[PDB]
C-alpha cells in the first residue's frame, strides 16, 4: 500500500495535482492540496498519484510503499 | 530518488534486510537495522531494497518517493 504527503510548507496551490487525479487530492481552506485518502492499494490511482508528484512545479508531493 | 526507513520501535534485528541488500542496510548498536545510504536512484539498489521491504517479518522498513 501506498500513502501519500502534501508539504503544506512547500505547496503553492498550482493545483495541477488535483487536475490530474481529483480522487486522490482535493485543496483545502489554506489553498493548499491534500490527500483525500489515507492510503491506494489501486493501482490506477497509484499511478496518477505519480503523475501528480511529477507534475508538481514546488516538488510538494511524495509518496511512501510499505 | 528514494529514501528508506527502518522503524527502529518496530525491527526485532531479523537482519535478513542486511543479507538480501547489504549495501543498503547496516545493523547499528542497539542490534536494529538502519539506511547506510541517505537516498537511492541505482535501480538495482532499489530493487533489493524493495526485496527487503517485502521480506521483513515485523513490517519495519518503508520507502518514500519524491
Ligand atoms: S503546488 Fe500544491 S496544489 Fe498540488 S500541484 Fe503542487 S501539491
Ligand atoms: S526486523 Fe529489522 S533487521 Fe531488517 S529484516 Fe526487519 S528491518
Amino acid at each position: 500500500a501506498w500513502k501519500v504527503s502534501v508539504d503544506q510548507d512547500t505547496c503553492i496551490g498550482d493545483a495541477i495535482c488535483a487536475s490530474l487525479c481529483p480522487d486522490v487530492f482535493e485543496m483545502n481552506d489554506e489553498g493548499k492540496a491534500q490527500p483525500k485518502v489515507e492510503v491506494i492499494e489501486d493501482e490506477e490511482l497509484y499511478n496518477c498519484a505519480k503523475e501528480a508528484m511529477e507534475a508538481c512545479p514546488v516538488s510538494a508531493i511524495t509518496i511512501e510503499e510499505a
